[PDB]
């Protein structure tokens, strides 16, 4: 029977609380010994990375590397909604970054969706799914945004056409600030340029990713801390926050969420729908920052980042609560979902590897069930000419 192919149903949005910190923030100094739940997060990064490698035979072949991405394509059972999306509301930039942007937007509640900082940002998804938001839902008289991002890669002419609200700089003026969020300097460059040009900040995002996935959130560390420094360096208080995350096993990404955990009323790891549930990313979200880095953690976060290593930046033994739901979080979104997803699909490979139209033909009524069902959660509304972005490509 393919009956598992009719049982499908859509995924929920997944979002896990986590606890706000009481305690004072203490920076570490020096490396503690790791709290036990530390081995929980390294059982779950090797069983990840065993159901990742499941696909590895087939990637040697080019052959059934071809196959192998034919039938990932088959079962995204949104394919057809950004074009979509972007016919029948005259949405501008409607990569998959726009629907999770769009999505976030209509879940998480935030008190205000005003004054934007997008950072790692490019092509533009978030900016537009903002504006759009912004101009349909919240009706703001007008929007006020920056943006900067590691320069090229600009495909609408976001960039070209903008250059009042993009802080990076062309390799023309190295002289400088290449939007490099990995660079200290860079770093608080970027925050002082976005406070000068635009405050309050009412939200930052930051959509950030290396590739090349076994170190992929090893990888990315350095990328994602300074893309957490540059926001917590610019939101003002009151603002939210919305960081791009992968695995979130790691020690110091643990550490990390630490940090979060003193600055926000509300913090929440989440996996929308519009994320492809097959793969790691995850969407950490801050709601109403009770208050601004204090002038010392400023100088030590950021000399955390010149001189980078992975030692955790805070001691994890005094979060035990918050490290339990973020387990809670890995568990839902990766040890469930994900590995969920990945056998799901590499069983289509292996009895539709040599049936695509057939495998299509199947999904086909469910993926219009999925994305109607997405268009109902997440209501839209036509995007009026005068309060599009200013495009500079087709």
């Amino acid at each position: 029977r393919y009956d598992w192919l009719k049982t499908v149903e859509p995924t929920n949005f997944l979002k896990i609380g986590l606890p706000y910190q009481a305690h004072p923030l203490h920076l570490q100094h020096q490396a503690t010994t790791p709290p036990s739940i530390l081995e929980k997060f390294k059982r779950a990064d090797i069983l990840l990375n065993e159901v990742k490698a499941e696909m590895d035979p087939l990637m040697l072949q080019p052959e059934t590397e071809k196959k192998l991405f034919q039938i990932l394509s088959s079962i995204d059972m949104f394919k057809g909604l950004r074009k979509k999306v972007e016919f029948t509301y005259n949405a501008q930039i409607v990569t998959n970054a726009w629907l999770k942007m769009y999505e976030l937007l209509n879940t998480m509640n935030f008190n205000n969706t005003s004054q934007a900082f997008c950072n790692c940002e490019l092509p533009g998804g978030f900016i537009s799914a903002i504006n759009h938001f912004n101009y349909t839902m919240m009706h703001y008289p007008t929007f006020n945004w920056v943006a900067s991002s590691l320069y090229p890669e600009d495909h609408y002419g976001l960039y070209q056409c903008n250059p009042d609200n993009w802080l990076m700089q062309s390799p023309l003026l190295k002289k400088y600030n290449n939007g490099d969020v990995t660079i200290a300097s860079n770093v608080k460059n970027l925050a002082l340029r976005a406070t000068q040009r635009l405050t309050p900040i009412h939200l930052y995002t930051a959509d950030g990713g290396i590739n090349v996935y076994n170190k992929q959130e090893e990888l990315n560390l350095k990328l994602h801390f300074g893309q957490a420094l540059t926001g917590l360096l610019s939101l003002s208080k009151g603002g939210n926050m919305i960081l791009k995350h992968y695995t979130l096993n790691h020690a110091f990404t643990l550490s990390l969420i630490c940090v979060f955990s003193h600055f926000f009323e509300e913090l929440y790891i989440t996996k929308p729908t519009s994320s492809r549930p097959t793969n790691s990313e995850t969407y950490i979200v801050g709601k109403n920052r009770l208050r601004l880095f204090t002038p010392k953690e400023e100088q030590v976060l950021l000399k955390r980042l010149e001189f980078f290593n992975d030692t955790p930046l805070v001691d994890l033994s005094l979060y035990q609560n918050l490290l339990e739901s973020v387990y809670f979080a890995v568990e839902t979104i990766h040890l469930k979902q994900q590995i969920e997803f990945l056998n799901f699909g590499m069983k289509c490979y292996r009895h539709f590897y040599n049936k695509i139209k057939l495998l299509n033909d199947y999904l086909a009524p469910k993926k219009k069930i999925f994305q109607d069902r997405w268009r109902v959660l997440n209501k839209l509304y036509v995007l009026e000419k005068k309060h599009k972005l200013k495009l500079c490509a087709s």
